[PDB]
């Protein structure tokens, strides 16, 4: 029943892709790690922050502004590990870079590093999407880099299909 991910193609021996929206895939899977694709004073504003905030009715968002209450903003290229709600058993919150915003592209490296301190993980496509990094990169990025077990999930189809096709080129 944990980590329970069906329909996903598996492009290298610990990366899997699907085309989903990441919080009917929390619904769906229970995986212990979903990750958060967040800023760095964890405003879940819009996007994919903002869509995992209201799948867990605001309680992510209140227990993100306590968290940098205590221990301040992250850096660019990092994380934190907080509550999965009803989401998952626990949150990563990673700061990829925000290009649009003038951010180093490089912290995309460090970005996907944080992942491998979970064994599972059901992810977004950081730096994707208004953030502005080319998405083919970014599952370059990961692939390079992520060691431990990741499941992506892509919530557009043409994306998906391009993302697929440049990987098996
Ligand atoms: C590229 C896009 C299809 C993808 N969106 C999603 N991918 C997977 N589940 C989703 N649920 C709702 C949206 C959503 C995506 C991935 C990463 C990022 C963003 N958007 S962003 O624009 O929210 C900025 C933060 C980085």
């Amino acid at each position: 029943e944990v980590n329970s991910f069906s329909g996903y193609l598996k492009l290298t021996d610990n990366v899997y892709i699907k085309n989903a929206d990441i919080v009917e895939e929390a619904k769906k899977v229970k995986p212990t790690v979903v990750v958060n694709a967040a800023n760095v004073y964890l405003k879940h504003g819009g996007g994919v922050a903002g869509a995992l905030n209201k799948a867990t009715n605001n309680a992510m968002q209140v227990e993100s502004d306590d968290y940098i209450a205590t221990n301040g903003p992250l850096k660019v290229g990092g994380s934190c590990v907080l509550s999965g709600h009803n989401l998952a058993k626990h949150c990563l919150h990673v700061v990829g870079p925000n290009v649009n915003k003038g951010e180093d592209i490089q912290l995309l490296k460090s970005a996907y590093e944080n992942f491998n301190q979970h064994e599972v993980l059901l992810a977004p496509l950081l730096s994707a999407g208004i953030f502005g990094a080319d998405p083919i990169h970014s599952l370059r990025v990961c692939v390079d880099t992520v060691r431990t077990n990741v499941y992506l999930a892509v919530f557009d189809k043409n994306l998906y299909d391009k993302l697929v096709s440049s990987f098996l080129e």
